């Protein structure tokens, strides 16, 4: 079962010694995979978003359950979270998670999605969005499996 999570920007150190301690916990359950997309694109914000959303579709993994995650999406407690993932990881599907840099993302997108989630009313940076995600994939696969 692999898990992808694709992110536009650069991560805080922090933010990658965060991913570091939720990948150990989780390789029991999944394979983890965090892949950092470098914010390099110019032009108006349009083009900017355009480019960083196609740079993150074409992370997708081929045959994933995609999740964007985007403030417009529904918003769903831990529990829910982890009936999402219980059903997936019963159907041996892998996931792409992905997340946009700070202008957001372009729609294109949302048709390349199976779900879209809001984890929050707060705007989160990118980085924190990625630790909250990967926290909520680990505290589901606890969950799930009794513990």
């Amino acid at each position: 079962l692999r898990v992808r999570i694709a992110v536009i920007g650069k991560l805080d150190g922090f933010i990658k010694e965060g991913i570091k301690h939720y990948e150990k916990f989780l390789r029991r359950f999944c394979k983890p995979e965090v892949l950092e997309i470098k914010r390099v694109h110019r032009g108006s914000i349009e083009e900017i978003v355009r480019k960083e959303t196609e740079d993150l579709t074409n992370r997708i993994l081929p045959g994933s359950f995609v999740m964007v995650m985007d403030k417009r999406g529904e918003e769903v407690s831990s529990e829910e979270f982890a009936d999402f993932l219980k059903d997936l990881e019963m159907k041996g599907k892998d996931i792409t998670i992905l997340i946009g840099g700070p202008y957001g993302l372009n729609e294109e997108i949302f048709a390349k999605a199976h779900r879209v989630f809001s984890l929050s009313k707060m705007t989160f940076t990118h980085g924190m969005t990625v630790l909250i995600v990967l926290e909520q994939i680990f505290r589901a696969f606890k969950i799930i499996h009794g513990e």
